[PDB]
């Protein structure tokens, strides 16, 4: 939530997401071959409960960005967008994702903050989704 708001460190965000991916891969390799009530798993759950705040915050991030695909594929957003040229006005975006109303007001304003404001005033929701949803899918699958 630091790098996402700015648009100048997208490559750094990608490197960080890849690091997170390999981290979760290591954790899965650790869980490989576990038995019921295994000591390795118990140590892992102790780790998670110690990191409870960070884990729930990351999970909230992933849940927030994983609904964006349904948001952009919604027929409501499809009618707010005159035709599939790829870019939608900022006001249309805010109205659309608030009629979608699965997003709270805080989540709303955070999405606008994370979406780069262009001088065209029509933020490219296509690039936004293809830049955020896919890393979220990748890491969230391993987390799940």
């Amino acid at each position: 939530m630091k790098l996402s708001q700015d648009s100048s460190q997208i490559e750094l965000l990608k490197e960080l997401m890849d690091l997170q991916k390999d981290m979760v891969v290591m954790l899965l390799s650790m869980l490989e071959g576990n038995v019921v009530n295994g000591t390795i798993g118990k140590q892992m759950v102790d780790m998670l409960v110690e990191s409870s705040n960070n884990v729930e915050m990351i999970l909230k991030f992933f849940d927030m960005f994983l609904k964006l695909k349904d948001l952009t594929s919604s027929d409501t957003f499809k009618e707010y967008d005159p035709d599939g040229k790829g870019v939608i006005s900022k006001r249309d975006f805010h109205k659309a994702m608030e009629s979608h109303k699965h997003y709270t007001q805080s989540e709303t304003e955070f999405l606008l903050s994370c979406a780069e404001t262009d001088e065209n005033e029509t933020l490219d929701y296509e690039e936004f989704v293809k830049r955020f949803h896919e890393p979220a899918k990748d890491i969230g699958f391993n987390v799940a």
